[PDB]
């Protein structure tokens, strides 16, 4: 009745997937440089990257920073990060050595808290790792205005606010990198798929060799990462120049991806329509607070927080809307540091207390939010939630 | 002249109408048809366990990983581990990723697997694993690497992505370490459009594998399962609950349908290359200047390798031009001497054992053709004409 994700393909998608089919060419090429061109105009970067997943995006844009001509980021330095977010939005950073200091998020928009960031930013801050939750950009004026001159990187895990924007920028283009997903149940699906787009040229180049092999094909031949690639084909076939992966898309991805951008304006379109409808249906609940928002959202979902002292138990919450037919879910990893076990393999540390976290994964979930008309399964969801 | 190219499809009607039943299913991402292609895989190659994954490359990378989570953990950082010095390089970097101490052991110049004195001289007590390769079909010669390993505590892996199908001693290539990694890349034994497979018979292992590949959640989990013992009933609890450090290397719907089509074809594929390299080695086996592959047990011969025989006076950019000229594509043996990547060793915690010698020669005169799973009679006779 009331599911968290649908179909985002028509016709389109299934012509895509056929083309490739004819032309029997399905590794990594034509159409994904295709879609790289179109995703980069799309969201306004220069450049942008196509990887296996959103998760081997958040992957690459780490590892990129170890392998710049100058690294950018070694062993223990200091990255700091929102305390809800995706498991793999920190995994990177254990597997990189980098040492997290988390924050907290602010209970309202639900992205990291602006307050606690200002003065979680010291001297040793090398990075801030940057999430778009659930379709709601973080404020970059007020993170920048913190960051200021100091030479802090800014990185934006943008997984689940692709189309979002703050100030008329698309979210992912804030940061040196910003990265995105296309499975199944985000703005746009390609089966699995994610993306990196940046505008630096060095830290598009390193992507281009660490998503293939750490191999110099994808390199253009005057590059950052070798100079100047030989002429001689044998010479640059299997040529190894920086410790990567295979993380290289399929060509039916990319070819599924250009049709989905085109869609991308109507779904985001529909998606803040049903925003729209719901945040209206929902702006004086007696016991549930909606997500507070900051530039235009995506609307990738739709949150809700117990209200503090309502005596209303999460518990039941859940029950009743799965017991109504709705589908829903915790808000992403909740408090990720209550992962004491995964928390093991970290270095890390934690800023001040993660109160609002706390709170969010005792009190909080989530329904979904898609781009096609809701306002019928809205009515119910508040019916059920009355 | 003659189109000779390193590969061709190995797809027909079979593999299309999988991927139509995925189509018409609606459901792309990982699921039923993945868990089909595990439950044939393992049992194809006789493991107890298989994890389809999205590349060789992600399943040499789940392989170390999984070695450092296990309750007792196997591995930990600065650990030894030797590896042959040719092979691919994404055998390598899980290595380097994990902060583990390789070293490096030349090759035998004719099996171009780890020569195995040098290996018996290069094991010591620092030796926490042996990560083996089974270069270009050609799987390692395991009685003799298990003498050497001598009860003693060292995990042997085996990087297989070269060889599926190869066998020794009756036993399938990829099965005699304590995990085996395999590739269905296009130009592979079997091709799902990219793919990898982890196969293993220790169950807490094939758990680890199971949460790393997707996410370090539990939903790919049994209720009881040596990751986190017993799972809880409440869903919206083990929901997003996570639990190892991981990835999403999950491969897609569509592969693992793919894979299955072509799991039944692997028999009928390695005769054909089998029968393409007795033709061959036939044909080149008293070459004027050229050494050809050595075999150990049954090779399923993944390409056709030469190397330049010492004081010949020949070339291989000759040889290489010559190959294009008529239409014959050709590689050098893969990472060929990997020490010579000053570029990417940088960043390793690595030694040499003796030296490398070989892996060198090989590195300068080195080069493969191709073998594919339809005959290659006319291919041959052109191949040898040409490197006459
Ligand atoms: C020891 C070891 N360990 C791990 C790995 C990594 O496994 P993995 O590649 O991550 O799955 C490997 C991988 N080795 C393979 C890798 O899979 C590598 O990508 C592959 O290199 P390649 O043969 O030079 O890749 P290629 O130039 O893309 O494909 C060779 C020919 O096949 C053609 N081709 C490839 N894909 C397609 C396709 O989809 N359609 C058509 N028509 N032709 C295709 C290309 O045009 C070439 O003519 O061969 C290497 C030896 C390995 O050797
Ligand atoms: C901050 C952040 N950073 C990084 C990432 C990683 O990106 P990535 O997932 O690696 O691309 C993410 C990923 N977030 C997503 C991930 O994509 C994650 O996998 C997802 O969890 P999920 O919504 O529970 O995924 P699911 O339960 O497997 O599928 C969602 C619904 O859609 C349905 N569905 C999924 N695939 C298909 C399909 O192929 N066909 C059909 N018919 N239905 C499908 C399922 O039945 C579910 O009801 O939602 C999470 C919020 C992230 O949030
Ligand atoms: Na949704
Ligand atoms: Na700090
Ligand atoms: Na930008
Ligand atoms: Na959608
Ligand atoms: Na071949
Ligand atoms: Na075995
Ligand atoms: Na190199
Ligand atoms: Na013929």
């Amino acid at each position: 009745n009331y599911p968290l994700a649908s179909s985002t393909w028509d016709d389109l998608e299934y012509k895509a997937i056929q083309s490739v089919l004819d032309s029997k060419m399905f590794t990594m090429g034509e159409y994904v440089k295709q879609y790289e061109t179109q995703f980069a105009k799309t969201f306004g970067s220069k450049y942008a990257v196509m990887v296996s997943s959103g998760s081997t995006a958040n992957l690459l844009m780490i590892a990129a920073l170890f392998f710049t001509k100058k690294p950018r980021l070694k062993k223990g330095d200091e990255i700091i990060v929102p305390a809800v977010s995706w498991s793999t939005t920190y995994y990177p950073l254990q597997q990189y050595g980098l040492r997290v200091k988390f924050v907290d998020i602010d209970i309202n928009t639900l992205n990291i808290d602006i307050e606690s960031l200002k003065e979680a930013v010291t001297d040793s801050t090398k990075a801030i790792l940057t999430v778009n939750l659930l379709g709601n950009p973080n404020n970059f004026d007020e993170i920048n205005k913190i960051i200021g001159g100091r030479d802090i990187i800014l990185l934006e895990d943008n997984c689940e606010s692709m189309g979002a924007t703050f100030n008329n920028k698309c979210a992912g283009t804030f940061g040196l990198m910003g990265t995105f997903s296309s499975f199944y149940s985000n703005h746009i699906a390609t089966m699995e798929g994610g993306c990196i787009v940046t505008d630096d040229e060095e830290i598009y180049h390193i992507l281009l060799c660490i998503r293939a092999h750490g191999w110099t094909r994808n390199l253009p031949k005057k590059n950052k990462v070798t100079g100047v690639k030989s002429d001689d084909q044998f010479e640059e076939s299997f040529k190894f120049v920086l410790p990567g992966y295979n993380v290289r898309p399929l060509e039916m991805s990319g070819a599924i991806g250009i049709e989905q951008l085109k869609k991308l304006p109507r779904f985001i379109s529909v998606r803040r329509k049903n925003a729209e409808y719901f945040l209206d249906k929902f702006k004086d609940h007696p016991y549930l607070d909606v997500q507070q928002e900051t530039g235009e959202s995506s609307w990738f979902g739709f949150s809700f927080i117990i209200k503090k002292d309502s005596g209303v138990i999460r518990k039941q919450l859940v029950e009743n809307l799965n017991s109504a037919g709705i589908e829903c879910r915790p808000i992403v990893t909740g408090n990720f540091l209550k992962n004491t076990d995964v928390l093991k393999y970290f270095d890390y540390t934690v800023h001040n207390n993660v109160d609002n976290a706390e709170y969010l994964d005792k009190n909080g979930l989530f329904v979904g939010n898609h781009q096609i008309e809701l306002f019928d399964e809205i009515d119910y969801l508040r019916e059920v939630l009355k």
